[PDB]
């Protein structure tokens, strides 16, 4: 039986790839929407496919050795796993943060398979970061570190080999030395090696914005299906970062209010709305925490109690990182009358949350579907740069507005075309997979 | 201790490292003049020791051209190829093939690239390159074993990516043929993006022979209408009759100004009505004749042997002849007969005093650096369209021209304005070019 | 803090980056007690992160790969090739077919061989590499795919001077001849030195094959020596039937020993009348059948599959098989029995406890990293000649190798005094092959 | 057309081509006087151009080299490699970090090394290197730091097949470890044959240290043997205390010699009993201290900032620091004092009015292209090591250097007088060395 035979498979996996259970995660939920399509259409199991599918193409672990400040040398673990190229290069960020092991590393790679896959656009899936700490550390440092983990990562990607891209402790700042580095390494200004380049040496407008802009479009659209208004809707957006910074921003263009936001030292709540000025200035150039931001903002509250998911909201829209999500966060949530949540983060969402998203008749975007404004936006990037031209604002966010229109279009559809109307996971998943599938179908064994 | 004495100190140490090259030095010492406006505002453009790496060529090339003439004799001639900085783009700057040749021109000329190519806003680093070859009394075969040679050792260095150079003196489309053909023998591929001048049906762009002349029209329009008024109707001196001067007149025109006289070496015509632009050609490219020969035809247009061209009475003046062709004493006459407005095709064609009379006078002026950047803008638009594997319109690759030259225009505006100097487009061109690759060289970290 | 506790606090850091991978931690914290006794000394050695920078890997390569088998089905095994160390030389190590491979048994092969490869005097890096492929029951043109579908992605990972590998378990001279094939397929090149283990009439060395066991009887020779005993005469158990066990066995007897039993992981054989080796590589090699087999057709030898081979009263125990297959309960059986002398053929066969055994009860112990060096020494000879496009005689080989035992030894013997642990070969061979490495890394900075 | 107009014919085109390189100029003048005798006896060595293409280097990399002080200032110096001749071998030749560093005496120092490197008889081409970095005052981070600045680029220039650098003045066993690390990091493979001057126990060779000193000292005693004297009970005076005037010193005593002086580049030690060179090493190699130091600690030396270390009366003088550091008038002193030999161990430390005196007052000269040819034939032996993966010993080594230096030596005298020129080894070294590398471009073509 289908439903037999994938288990089983998940059963050989969790023996190969013992304690990462973020990727057992991950994996999990992509094979419980595949028992769906292999049901109705059992060749997409020919040739080994979901076999050679779940397995990394390849994985690079490496030393990262630097030198602090003092003169002290450090010794980091580097990684890149390049997941699945099927669809065009491995295409995925890099993320800084000392929780990174090659497990959370195969998650994100994993899920960047079926989320570049739903773009539309062609890039195949890959992940990488270190277990490096970039907090507390100087300008300096930073650089040297950049540079020592690209002085071995260069070998392993190019424009057509594998684009990589920030995430979490990897911003422009990381970005920049990165790709001067790895100009140096290559003697070649290859603008297409790295997405969330600076505007003069590459980047593209709206990258910046690009994946906080384009959940909330997504969220907007799930809104709109269900005929209601975004706009004097009250949204928690969890995280500080990149992501949150710019949903918080597209969020309240749009009419509603941000209660709340957080970093991982605590939470803080608005219930008037976010300075967005205010923020990015204690984010960006004091790279302080939100408590500051509570300290100078009048009517502020810096919460180290409770969780950021206590308050009382329609929409959340989870933008920081890894199951900050669980069960009893969903329950709260839905006991104050949320209404649809959207994942700005990757996997933010706990398996639990998301039954009790289902349970209680809360709308789910997933954030292989709600946060690709990101890789969408890099692809974009890729091509301004093939073509080496550059786009203005206005165009590229209509095309990013296009984009999300689009993914929502396909999960819609594709959920409804195998019987699971407005289940969106099962859309996304299946269209994600499909495309994969056939690309790797037609590519033969390899 | 202070901005100045730092600055000082360090113009001397490269006096020291740099012995024997005074072109380099005094083109070094323009842009520290600059960086002084900048650092007085914002001293972190000095940060991680900035200027000390963009004074400083990334790498340079000497080596070996080997060659043997039509008579079976070896020559041994040096070639050059200065990789200056590459924070904005792939190096980008020409070949010389001349006896003047050597490694202090060739990093003199690939600095200023630098920021010329900067400045047109394009994704662009500077180089430059060449050879003491003279091409003068040597055979096509001759010319082409050169080339061969020289791009034998070259081509390694070279790429879509990594360097695009392009002609210059000595290297015109015959020299970029043979070392486009030999570059695709070295590397077993044809990397339409190496060089730029190609051939039209291997790889080359429209409107490169009308560019440079083109650019520096659209550059005095958009002088023209910072002051609330328009090109249409307008009376132009345009000075030369070679390919910046030609081309400057077929657009003043199409943009409905009248151009009232032309030039070269020998003398000057008066066209009170306007210029043929397809007799000039016939006159100078066909028959290779002097302006004289072009007066006796038209009913209404008047030769001169004695004063200047810049005697006629204008609004606005564009010197597209030679170096120092327009001194004090012509400045003076332009602004006594009511020109307002100074844009140069030219390389420097306003002598220092001349630059200092439309200052006194009130004459706007568009210096060389932005006005004629034309031409690199559309070596930058041949490596798009060979990018993209598309061979654009004549009329949609002079569209993307004019929107560059507009955005040069204004980057000048603007930053001349940030730093208190409204209106002063050298001060513009020469802070802009410097901030854009001062800002890409923070950003990507000590490499 | 006290140097045992900067060491463990490292450890337990370590511990926690390399989560679930307990023969890593195994390798790495016995190496890290012999450590322990040489910062005590000379506590320069942890300068520069020394330690921090040794214990992780230069490179981890971990891959996919897809093979058909003889039905046409589609199967995905995993591929790995850890780099460790390269201080001293290319990366160097064999690669493991078995379905137990995994990162963590990878990691503490690839670790362990830093130092065996340090001791052996000759210029070789450490690495290792495998596969979860299970090689038992497949075909000829199924293992041919195999390694075809391996080296597709691991040659560009390879190379004469990156990283050199060879067989180990599961990989003999048929997967080294299909692995080298490809190896030449895909670099276009006939690099003989990209492998060794290689047959002798395309580069390989005379020797390689008998090395490991040869040199692990030379090894146990120069131990019962030092205790003023002789090896003629003696009984040996050896554990395993592959490559290791053959030829400990072949030398074991030539120089006059008997060798009781024997095994595979379906159960041992015991031989109290020697071993017919021409027998067991019949069986194993031609026939790749049981140990079981040999019983069945040789007179006097019986097959067990309850207790352990260890169970056997010795003088003499040589592991050959595989990691922590001789436990504490196993080391005091021998050691009760009257065993003196143990040596290791097998990597890291003795666990933790049975080590411990062996220290409290005076039972001299070779470790594998020392008493196993041979076949990697004589692949450096294997190098050797590649290099020069030499080929040697065995007589010459095997004398080398007879003198590279001798001087590991000597090595293991004064480095262990030198420290105050006289007779203690685990901490002298750590010790020995440490030292060199740091040396080499200081000398070649932070990379 | 008649030959000393032909060569100056040259000449004066070398000089406008190389402006402002005087140290280059003057090594090609007095190989070109040479080449004069050569040409007058064998016209054809001029054929195809030889001489035009021999003194223009087939290539010349300049490069930025960024770096980050103990402080966290940026640095910027300037990098340097000519590659000036490969007809015999790979480009070889060492790298100088010194504050003096420019292009002209980068290209002196190749230009010598070509025809030293031929005379060894080993299979080795001429280049040389280096940087304007001065490396006194620098932590061993600092140190280090530069040197992966400086190898980021050059990597991608040497292999061991390609060039092959070294050690010269400010770069010793601690720059080349952190230079060949580096270089394993940027190449991804340890390519021992990428450079000499490495550490024993990562591809050195035994005697490279010593090499340069030891063959000079052998060279000189050739000289003597040949006047019929011997090198025991004389007193030398040996100029600089690096690694070159280190090794003399002890050679020469080993031989019964005393050395009566050394110097630095700050003053000059008197040590009328001889050397100490355990002491001398302790001070130069581990303290980085002044000769003055030396004087200090140890009774009966005596230092100097008055007058020059050439004032000592002695028989033989070694310099053995830099370029022009013996003139004319210490050459005429040497003379009026006695001294009968004069050999070099620096490159060109004798200004050519030097080597008029040694002429004109009948003092046996050694140039430096004959003997200090003993540290680059010793490189040359760590190469063949490297390829054939063989450590030889320190005898065998020794000897070979010796017998290598006896060659050098036979080759000057014997083609010096079949010249018509007995004992000028000046011409002998000349001649011999240029006439292998013209053969072989002769054999190789137009290149
Ligand atoms: N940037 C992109 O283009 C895309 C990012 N994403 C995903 O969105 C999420 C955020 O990314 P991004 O904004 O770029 O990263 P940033 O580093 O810019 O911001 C991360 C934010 O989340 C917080 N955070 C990080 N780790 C944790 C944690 N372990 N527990 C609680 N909070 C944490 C950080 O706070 P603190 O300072 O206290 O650590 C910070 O406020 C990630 O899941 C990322 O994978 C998805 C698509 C695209
Ligand atoms: N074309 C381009 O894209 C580039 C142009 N430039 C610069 O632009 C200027 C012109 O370039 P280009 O048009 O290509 O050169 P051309 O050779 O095509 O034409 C030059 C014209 O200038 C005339 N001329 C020279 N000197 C004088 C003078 N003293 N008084 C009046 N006329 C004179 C010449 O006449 P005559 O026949 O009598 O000598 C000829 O008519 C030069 O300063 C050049 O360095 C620089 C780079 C590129
Ligand atoms: N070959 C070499 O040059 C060197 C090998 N070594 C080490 O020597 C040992 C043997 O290697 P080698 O002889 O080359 O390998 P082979 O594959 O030729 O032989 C392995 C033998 O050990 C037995 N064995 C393998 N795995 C297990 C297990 N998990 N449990 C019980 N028995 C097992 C096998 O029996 P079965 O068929 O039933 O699996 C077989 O008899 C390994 O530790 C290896 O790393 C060390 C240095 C060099
Ligand atoms: N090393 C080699 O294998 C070979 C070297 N050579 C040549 O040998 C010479 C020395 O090389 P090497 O010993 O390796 O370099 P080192 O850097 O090890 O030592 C150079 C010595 O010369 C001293 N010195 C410099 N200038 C003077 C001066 N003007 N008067 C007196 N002493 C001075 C330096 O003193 P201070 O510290 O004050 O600068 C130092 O004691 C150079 O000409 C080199 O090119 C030739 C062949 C081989
Ligand atoms: N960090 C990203 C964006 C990746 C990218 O732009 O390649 C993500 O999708 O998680
Ligand atoms: N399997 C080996 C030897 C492999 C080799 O010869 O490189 C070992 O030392 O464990
Ligand atoms: N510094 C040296 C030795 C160079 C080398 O060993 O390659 C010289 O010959 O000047
Ligand atoms: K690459
Ligand atoms: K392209
Ligand atoms: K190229
Ligand atoms: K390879
Ligand atoms: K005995
Ligand atoms: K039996
Ligand atoms: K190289
Ligand atoms: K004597």
């Amino acid at each position: 039986t289908v439903d037999e035979q994938v288990s089983n498979y998940y059963d050989m996996l969790l023996k190969r790839n013992a304690g990462e259970p973020e990727f057992h995660q991950a994996v999990a939920e992509v094979l419980e929407s595949l028992k769906i399509v292999l049901e109705k259409d059992p060749h997409y199991a020919d040739y080994g496919l979901i076999q050679r599918l779940c397995e990394p193409e390849r994985q690079l672990i490496f030393r990262v050795p630097w030198v602090d400040d003092q003169g002290q040398v450090h010794v980091n673990r580097g990684f890149r796993v390049q997941f699945n190229s099927a669809l065009g290069p491995y295409k995925g960020g890099l993320r800084f943060h000392p929780s990174v092991n090659l497990g959370i590393v195969k998650f994100l790679g994993f899920e960047q398979i079926f989320k570049n896959s739903l773009t539309g656009l062609p890039i195949g899936g890959g992940k990488g970061g270190s277990d490096f700490d970039p907090k507390g550390k100087s300008d300096l440092e930073i650089m040297r570190f950049c540079q020592s983990f690209m002085t071995e990562l260069h070998r392993h990607i190019g424009e057509y080999r594998d684009v990589p891209a920030g995430d979490i402790g990897v911003g422009g700042r990381e970005i920049g030395y990165l790709f001067g580095h790895y100009r140096r390494m290559a003697n070649q200004h290859e603008s297409g090696v790295l997405t969330g380049k600076g505007l003069t040496w590459g980047g593209s407008l709206v990258r910046t914005e690009a994946t906080g802009y384009g959940c909330v479009y997504f969220v907007s659209e799930m809104i709109k299906a269900k005929g209601e208004s975004i706009s004097g809707q009250k949204i928690i957006v969890s995280g500080s970062g990149n992501v949150a910074t710019y949903a918080i921003e597209k969020a309240q263009e749009l009419g509603a209010t941000v209660i709340g936001f957080s970093d991982s030292s605590g939470w803080v709540h608005t219930p008037n709305g976010v300075d967005v000025a205010k923020l990015r200035e204690i984010k960006e150039v004091r790279r302080a925490r939100v408590s500051v931001y509570a300290d100078e903002i009048e009517g502020a509250t810096y919460h180290t109690d409770g969780s950021i998911w206590d308050l009382k909201c329609d929409i959340a829209l989870p933008c920081a990182t890894q199951n900050e999500l669980n069960g009893e966060n969903a329950k709260t949530l839905a006991d104050n009358g949320c209404r649809f949540v959207a994942e700005g983060a990757n996997m933010p969402s706990t398996p639990e949350a998301v039954e009790v998203f289902r349970e209680r008749d809360i709308r789910f975007g997933p954030g292989k579907a709600a946060n690709a404004g990101g890789v969408a936006t890099s692809a974009l990037e890729m091509q301004q740069n093939a073509s080496r031209d550059s786009w203005s604002f206005e165009y590229t966010d209509e095309r990013l507005q296009v984009i999300m229109k689009n993914i929502f279009k396909t999960c819609a559809e594709t959920a409804a075309e195998y019987g699971h109307e407005n289940d969106y996971v099962v859309g996304a998943n299946i269209a994600g997979f499909k495309k994969v599938a056939d690309a790797m179908l037609a590519q033969g064994v390899i």
